């Protein structure tokens, strides 16, 4: 997804005709007639044994691959691939409570009175994904990150006089 | 993830003397003077005031910062940097349904399985929800077997995946 | 499509967030607010004003694009983007008469009487691509490269014994 | 295209001394004593038994060839290389249509168009196929105005590309 | 910048893994390692998750085989960089008089007034006994600059000086 | 030293005009730029000559990027030669080595590896060590086998202190880098 | 491996087209050319297509307006790479007894036996006029290897030798 | 000279064990590497020594990929240091020219470039010329300026010959590369 290929050789232990590729391929069929070992230097990869992403398809991480039964490859015949987009971004979410811990959406909140009709941010806990909490709102201030847990009060993390009004999401 | 990368600067606009963190880094006081300019190519960082972590914090992603006023800084003492690490291997799960669209028992997880006859005692997956990763179905048990691969959407039908047969007994969570 | 980047930065001079894209990617709002910059070190890039490669679409080569305008854009709003692959093998075909000039498919010949039942060849005309004569069947003996243009007889090219009897394509 | 490579052995397996050709070669006798074995990382290329491209040739596009007989060539004796281009631009064409699926007048070229009134006299395309390569439409001539992209493949209605409207007045050819 | 790269088959074959920094897991990644390429760096690789079980250390080489490092199987989980440097290792004496004569004033630490720490006007000649040092004409690392990469130096032309006008003194670290 | 570092010498400010790489040391670029205003350092330290082979006013030059010359200190626009600096990493590491514990009986100082203790000392343990320069690996058996344990800056009472759960080492490397 | 990069406005932006070798024509990629950065090598530059028009050669360096390479416009269709370099340029006298005295015979070209080509058992000083040259003791270039890259040797072993046997000789190219 | 290049020597044969890189000049790695059976020459050409500080049997190494210390007529597995051998590509490169065409009139040889002909001498124009070693540049104008003609190794009986229109040629310039 970011710095990856994928290179196919006609023959077995890195050797023959080869093809490279960095995004995917619908059909490189009229380039290699066989393919007995694949290197893949980045990411991880679909191939389909016939083109236009059908037939039979094989996952391979990156690793290098000197014959097909290594990817339990069936025959030799490949025609198309893609690479796979892990989520990068994935459960941004979290949950504010405010004053002492309980009942006193996901995406960044630059007022905490305007986003949200609460007062000051006194507990929290999260769900997934990294959050980052500003002393200020509009996101100004003294910083303070807060990883996939759970906290109690605004002493679960490093804010003596609590006044988190704004909070943005990690993207990675 | 790994292979990320910062470069400290003395001077504005990406001047001066450069350090270049590509890991944490405990001191950079025995390097740079100051810090004016930061240019960050690969990963989300934490960057400090003092060394040791201590200090003020600002967290910097990518980008190319030519004044330490466009990363919200106080002054341009800077002396430790930490990475963060944005969850992702612990961030994905899975619901497969007994019955066609949902219907039938709803059974779920975030780990992988095997086996799903002995996990869930099931024979065949006839839909599913994946709420967030990147998942593989083989027809067969202990992975081996014809392979299909589903991405964060939802499947009514076993459709999606490409088959017409139910027929799967192990699935994984894609983590690179 | 082989060594293709483009780089988005939110602020004009190549200034501010960055967003990376090797590969496809059908959102990355979450990554970047604005564009008013843009890098493409390789390849040809769409970039569309809204997610999954919809809404206003521009074109942009490689090179270096300090504001949006630079790029015809209209607003700063971009949101998605695809590389396009321009077609590397194309018009691929080719005409033989064989002996004299002429009346005496597109893909490889191992055989000349087995895939035509044509004696030997004598005369041909390129449409688009390279291809190679190869003297024996199989692909064997000398070889000869053929551009795309118009050959008149074993002599247009050189192969004094005109004994052509076989000929693949060139795919780049 | 450019940016090819090919690094020529002195013994099989790619070993002994190494000489990296990138563009052409008019002698590399003065490097190697022979050759034994290639490696080819990008391009297609010529290559030649004797300096000056005289000499039998064998072409060797991408790829690992650890003996001489696996390009097909009858001893380790090379001293020229020149890399085959292949056919880009000067390669693709279009065809289009003045009436919905291919009806009314039947328009063509391989060159490009700024004003298809000035050059063809039509007011709106409402259907085309191309033949060949990747085109740009945009709605206004002198290729300002929207742009919309047409890869090889046939369009019945001005549907396939993002819009309703038949409105168009230029297009042009991507080469890179 | 260190790299290095666990292969879950013998001879580099396999999938594999990449570090460019500490790692406290790959079993989610390998479940063997059977060799490895260290392309950057010396590396402290542990037998279990979070750098415990036993402990290999891999500098720069490629090894084909979990023997080649000792290992006892292919079982690792965690790996982190040895990076230990310790900068903190340069020492310089400095003379008054020439050919290590006059008084004789030891220091591992920058001066940037030797007038001032040290109550001298020149510098005649000089030991470094570890690390490497930038010789300054004038206070406060300003002036005529001398490189002193090596060990002892007799009068001021060993470090290229026409003059023993020198003031102020760092050492370079990397 | 040695590994990766280079240096770029512009004949104008700000990076432009004719320019030069130095890989390695050069001593006379006088024949590709006329001047240099501005540089770039991407690896290492330079030391910079207003004078081929390697004399007249040097500066020195870490990495950073320096667009006018009064950056570098410097003088006028005059330089000829370069030099990397190599900056050992590789230079004291003793460590002390003691037959008691907490640093009592028989005392050995060295600064190199040792593939025995019983060749070349008279023990067959080790019960106490001090690190006084470097980082150390102790291993279980003779010529570096065994288990390992990586000893650092440090000081150690008794073995287990190193992580060992007996005194049984028996060889010892420095590390290098 | 030489590089150029054309750019269609000043100060490196707009569409950028890059070349590892000749190109004949650049029309269909960029309309203008104001400013280029020549990463690798020296080009000549031409203004039109099929390397015609008048003719600019540019070596390594970012110059960021046309006029800073003396063009009188953004026009530029080909380039072709200055390889020129004619690794013939290398000359060596050697001599038969020491300090450049007997019989003294010169060579351009590379010699296996000295004393099949020379009659002579011992080479006791040498010039090397241009270029870079290997000495071996044995004949068909075996044995002890001796660099000669300086210019002068008054006696072997001043190409570091403790015998004046040395029986062949060839140049280096690059 | 200068520029990019390196070198890898390797434990154990076919590019096995321990590895150390050499990027520029080293003269002791011993502290490094016990023994080197392969070697990688990626870059340039290389000495190496049997021995530290630049000593011992030197073996010549181009690039190239050596699996055993024999493909590179070693005699042992012992060596210590490497030097990269600089081939300058800026020489003997000699220039003559002709006040009249066809090689009449004064004539100058000269090896440097020449800012003006009727400053450094007293010529004008430039009828005919032969150049001796290398490449050349002629200009119309002097300092360098007005229109440039390339010139190679041949002659050039008259203007026309290197593609002038007409003698007036004020300054030239030798290629370094």
């Amino acid at each position: 997804k970011t710095g990856g290929k994928i290179s196919f050789y006609e023959d077995r232990n890195f050797l023959g005709r080869r093809y490279d590729c960095d995004c995917d391929c619908a059909d490189f069929r009229s380039y290699l007639s066989r393919c007995n070992s694949i290197r893949v230097e980045g990411g991880t990869w679909a191939v389909y044994e016939r083109p236009n992403f059908s037939g039979h398809m094989y996952i391979l991480p990156q690793g290098e691959y000197p014959e097909y039964q290594r990817w339990m490859g069936l025959n030799d015949r490949l025609g198309s691939c893609r690479a796979v987009h892990l989520s990068s971004g994935g459960q941004a979410k979290i949950q504010v409570f405010e004053k002492g811990d309980f009942n006193g959406t996901t995406e960044d909140c630059p007022s905490i009175m305007e986003q949200f009709h609460l007062r000051e941010i006194h507990s929290c806990k999260v769900v997934e994904g990294t959050w980052i909490f500003y002393e200020l709102p509009n996101y100004r201030g003294r910083q303070y990150l807060l990883d996939k847990k759970e906290y109690r009060k605004p002493v679960d993390w490093g804010a003596a006089s609590p006044a988190i009004q704004s909070f943005r999401r990690i993207v990675e």
